[PDB]
DNA sequence: TTTTTTTT
């Protein structure tokens, strides 16, 4: 008898795992019968209830060997190994249909027969999204886009307002549904230089929290941020390959992300001023607030933190030709399911009701 | 024959340690015989004669191996990992569930047959801790929710107050029924860094004495707590997964828990004013500050900063149907308990004897 | 069996892979039978199809492997050495011969059988370059010359102007054609080793813009950046050997290599000039905008940003007689696979459409 | 045969060693004939003698083999891992009483057949320290309960005093008898990270010299330490756990010690002073200065720096009741050996002596 | 056939070898033909040419090995251990006693038929030596002995003259008689913890150079260093342990050792001047310039600052009572060679020459 | 290999 470090592989590789102690808390599961495993009955995870049975025996060998993590930090190297290779391989608009694919996977099990949430919230969600501002699912679509054609130094939207006033709100959600990073620029310089080197193959990224000086004007109090934005005007641009930081490894060197920053008002270089592709003003908007001290369930299950919000809203809106190609294939099926339990009256009966500023509901 | 890594492993997991030291001294110690062992004639640790009879066999050939390390670091690692897949895959209500289970063990034993500490003298705490504020029991109420739904940017309360008011006490209370860590800020920016990294994979954390500036107007000498936190905005409203390191370590990326700052009474700005739920005064009562004088087995034993007397308090004082459904059971049994072992009239006339600044008892 | 170690080299050089991450996830793709491979089929990546029927037998026993990082780490080693080799050895023609050699593959690319481009858009580009003065297919020429024919002073290039001068656009293409690394200075002078040691064993070295003092009557910040070029005499005019620290790391020693120096306008300490082969003045031209305003394809596809573009700059100006022999006449081919294209009448009317900024593809 | 491991872990174990570098060293003085050892013969060093015939034929085999180091690195673990269990699991009382036992150990081979100190030097030394201070013998006692009861923030005591005040000599002769470390605060405030990292596991610590702030008319240097001790405040209370730093190692987390601060007549702000339970203000002492300039011999052989001087003391003043039952077995045959080798006419004598500030011999 | 690794460790230990490299080295030579060795026959080194002999048929088959950095490591490893026993077991005087047996061993190579230098001229020193101040011979015994009692406060000498007055060729001379290291103590106070640093189990330290407070009314050039000491009194004093620091290490606990201080005629404090036991005044005397002027070899040697000729003095000077009696045989063989080598009236020519301002030979 | 250091 001796593991099978490929079936470790395998499993790693379908779980999509890339944390070393994950995998190995994860695989250590399997030693016992799956037969009477509640975690199976209950359906309780499906990283462990697809698998249990598939990897019990070799998994009981595992549970004995004496090189179990060695063994996992193989099967972990094979999957940072396919993302970089993809990372480089892919293209951007094939990139974003692979991770629409995982989400859509996602809401299979979130509204399955275990459908342990349920679409009602999901859809005040989407409703209470699309009054935040015009053409809602358009300028979605548009930013969309615009981080597939990535056209150089038209890389950054930004968004400025007031605090509360929801532009992380809207930020935080993008991520989610790309897949990305967000990180912090405040920090020094040193600090920060290895910060970026999260960087590496995320599609995406955001910073939050981040200070110009003399914002005092304004009230607000204020800090370097804008300093550490100017230091990497070649990161913003996109213009070049740069490098990135590492831990135990080589620093890599490779092309910058796009995305969103957050800001509010203080002091900024117009180099800077003139030079994104977009902006928002994000103002508040009281009757927001009016449901919201209601339909708090909302923010309980970070509803409108999700960017499976988003993908509803989209789904909800644009016509199936407008997606990508193969997907369309499950958007049908997804449209369906939305005629299914919603009439147009339920959405209409929603979003009116909540633009009132009334709770959800009557 | 062989050590057994396994037999290792399984008690590492019985025992939750996940120290190579502590664990490698501890399982040293079982090589002796059982039959005379006197830690277990002495019944001193539980750690340790509930294990010694087990695990004897295999200690013998540990004792000769020449590997010990490195079968001890192996076992470490899976408790690790078992945090990890926790961490990852339990509700919020779960853990501290789990958590609570814990705590009544350790007070079946603190008050079992063995009674190490005197249920009255505990009982006698909890009082003096009820009376520290208004509706104290209905407070912690408010603030086990708090932690448990995590709602984004509804995270963090704020004690403040003078000198010797007991925000401390009631912090360190809170951090030991929840099992958070402690946070020091009032520190260069540099190693800073590394202080955070504390924080990874804990239910919830504490920023202490967090010194602001201009202070010693106010005979308060001022200090960095204020102007650094107001750089770390991203990490308290939690919105965003935010990024985690040690030392030889690469970064983690989640969520920062959520959590309590403390501060001697400071300006505070807009800013992070908007970022606390709660603010709690807390003001000096001279019959407090006599009685502890008196009854010092309170300050002594620690008991008034214990969560097992908060989990006390909330036993005596809640209804059990506001506890999560598995637990309830063990909840009947304390009531029935604490309700036979403690009339309300005893109760009662405690809290007289406190407000009237005696020593607690008669 | 087992697996071959060599066969795994010999990708590497033929691939020239020096990532072994990248290495790993490539080579692992050959497990599957060449045979079937829809990659192959599809013949999207030749670092895939080309090598997929050859290494299959050695993939697939790879693929079993136990060993295989360390498998990687050897053949990574491998293509180090190489370029270490090569590094020292060869003379800074025979190394920009190399180049030239394969950004003619570049071309094979960039024209390759997909009928790749048009290369009308790319003598677009060329042509939007030659507008400071008609002189610059010179200046590219002299500055690869002054390369080759580097003597102490003869070093660094001043690229002096304020924004959209196009200089940091030129010298990323630069850095595209003949390689290098573009660098930062405004810094405490420990802080500006930890910068400098990027600069390691290279050939070549571009940097950014540098705080005067006092120029505030046209804006320009007052800061260090100048009083550290007053301390780099051992680097700017450079005659004698000098070490190049990074960060408590890697303290080489040699002759620091030449290159450009990119600022705003500013002051004068002619302490600085004296050591450079130039001071040479650039200012936008209105015109160029609302030529960029019609030619936008030509930023769209980095065209412009591309040092592919100077590799057609001078073949178009330059006379193959200027080239390195081997080249020459390939040379030839791109003279004739310009006039495949181009009449001087086109390339005229190109120009004369920019003479007004007339959309260039009139 | 071959070398046993457990024998070298016995051999650590007994002699308590803490070092590699020593315990190979001390392990490879055994390989040569025991009995020839002129080491053994001269009686020189027990942690030699004791143990070499024992352990030669181990330490012959040991001699030749491959792997020293190795053997000596898990050694040193167990001693060390034994200290990490029994800093968690014994009673502070238990940990004192066991430093008594080692101290007493070291008084028995000081007075023992060896010969090798006078015990009527050491007993000088006691009335001159029982004049250092009103009822000294009575505030060692109250310090000592103060240290086991560890109770939150009445935790610290203030020393006050001119130069030659005796403060440090005495501070000295309170932390040999407990164990722990001094530790200067007067540092610039990034190098305070790693200067309390010596706090952990100790048992007691002492500030060494607080330089305060203005006080030129005081007549003292100022330094960082009185305002830097305020912003520590923290680390007196003892209330929560605190995290603790050494270089290369990742944070470890503790209570943090109780202790002494001493300084000159500097002002202290009453926000760190209440913090302080106690304060004792030194004089100089004329008689004092006169009897030490007359019974050099008590400084020449450090007596009244000595943690063993204190312990005399102790067993004189002190009814046995005091101390903990195990080690009253060992303190009732001391003061059999004192009272038979002294008399109360003698030690009034002697104390008679330093009134008079004669030498203290008469 | 297999290495002997004992062999190797043993050279080790005889050369006293500390760098792995050096060892490393040294033993590799040994592979060529012994018999022939070209190193060995012209006797240039004596590390190798009483050894190559022996080890050479060891050598050749560690010159195959593949584990030969590692063997060398366990052998350095040996004499590192050995210094380690060395310092925590041995009596002060054994120490001396220890380097005089080194210096005495370099002695009976110096003065040799083939390994030569002149045994007249190193006599020519001792002569000017024992001119620099009354009773020399007498003053290096009593600095001697204050080294090896170590005696609390009586710990410190003071060196007080002008420059060019040989305060520090004397301070050279007694460092090198004893291994100890200097300090320089002028920086300003926070980076003094790695001066201090360097003495860790040093034998003696020189304070150089001391600058006070000023002295510019003396042109004396004025710094702190005066201050810094009257800051370290309980460095001087040794009465009791302090705690030191290196770079990267951790911190070491010890007496901080007895040494010397060097000034021109700053101001003292009177605080300082009860620290010192002794002080020396040294002061330009004009025959030894011209004495100088025509004795040069003295200088082209350095002579005149070698611990061997302060070695030479002593045992020429003081009686053989005054050595420990160990090393008395090898001093009497040293009094014999020079009483056979010099009558007394040549030497005391020699004295009057130097008194003369002559040059010392006629 | 980082970390510590460096410098702050
Ligand atoms: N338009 C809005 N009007 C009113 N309240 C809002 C609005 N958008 C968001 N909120 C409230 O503000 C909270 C925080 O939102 P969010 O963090 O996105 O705001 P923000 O403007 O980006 O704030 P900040 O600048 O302080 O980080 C939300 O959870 C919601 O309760
Ligand atoms: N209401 C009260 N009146 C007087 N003393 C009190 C009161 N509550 C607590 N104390 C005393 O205050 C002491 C310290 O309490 P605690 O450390 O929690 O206060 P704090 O305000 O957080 O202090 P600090 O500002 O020092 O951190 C307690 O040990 C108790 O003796
Ligand atoms: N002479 C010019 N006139 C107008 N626009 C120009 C000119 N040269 C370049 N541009 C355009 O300006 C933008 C920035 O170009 P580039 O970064 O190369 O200029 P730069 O002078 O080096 O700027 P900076 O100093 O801000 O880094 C690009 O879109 C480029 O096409
Ligand atoms: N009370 C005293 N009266 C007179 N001389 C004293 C007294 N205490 C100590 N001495 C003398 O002073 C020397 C140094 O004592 P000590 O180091 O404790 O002084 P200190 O001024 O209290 O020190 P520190 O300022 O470092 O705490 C002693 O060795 C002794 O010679
Ligand atoms: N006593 C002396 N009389 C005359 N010349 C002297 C005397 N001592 C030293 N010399 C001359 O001074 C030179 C330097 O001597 P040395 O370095 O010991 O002097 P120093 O005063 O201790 O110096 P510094 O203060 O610079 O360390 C010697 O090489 C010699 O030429």
């Amino acid at each position: 008898k001796q593991v099978s470090w490929k079936l470790v592989t395998e499993y790693a590789m379908e779980t999509k795992c890339d944390d070393v102690l994950l995998l190995l808390g994860m695989y250590l599961e399997f030693q016992y019968s799956f037969e009477m495993c509640l975690k199976c009955i209950k359906k309780e995870q499906p990283s462990h209830y697809k698998y249990h049975e598939k990897h019990y025996a070799n998994a009981a060998i595992f549970a004995d060997s004496k090189n179990q993590k060695t063994i996992c930090q193989q099967a972990v190297d094979t999957v940072l190994a396919k993302k970089r290779v993809d990372s480089l391989q892919l293209t951007r608009e094939q990139m974003l249909t692979n991770r629409f694919n995982d989400l859509l996977d996602r809401m299979d099990i979130m509204f399955g027969s275990t459908g342990s949430a349920d679409i009602e919230e999901w859809m005040a969600g989407v409703a209470w999204l699309h009054c935040l501002l015009p053409k809602m699912d358009s300028v979605v679509y548009d930013f969309l886009k615009c981080m597939v054609y990535n056209i150089p130094k038209k890389r950054y939207w930004l968004f400025k307002g007031p605090i509360d006033s929801g532009k992380t709100t809207l930020a935080a959600a993008l991520l989610e549904l790309c897949g990305g990073k967000a990180l912090n620029v405040n920090l020094p310089l040193d600090r920060l230089n290895f910060e970026l080197g999260v960087a590496i193959d995320q599609f995406l990224v955001v910073f939050e929290d981040v200070k110009g000086t003399g914002g005092e004007s304004r009230d607000l109090p204020s800090g370097q941020g804008i300093n550490n934005l100017d230091n990497l005007r070649d990161y913003l641009d996109g213009s070049v390959k740069v490098n990135l930081e590492k831990k135990h490894l080589n620093k890599r060197t490779q092309i910058f992300p796009p995305g969103i920053v957050t800001m509010n008002e203080y002091s900024v270089p117009k180099t800077l001023q003139a030079r994104f592709v977009k902006q928002i003003d994000f103002r508040p908007k009281d009757y927001l607030k009016h449901c919201l001290e209601r339909s708090e369930f909302l923010l309980e299950k970070r509803i409108i933190q999700s960017g499976i919000a988003l993908l509803l809203m989209l789904i909800w809106y644009r016509p199936v030709a407008e997606f990508a190609q193969s997907i369309q294939s499950r958007i049908v099926e997804w449209k369906e399911r939305l005629d299914k339990e919603f009439s147009l009256s339920v959405y209409q009966k929603m979003k009116f009701n909540v633009a009132m500023g009334i709770g959800v509901l009557d």
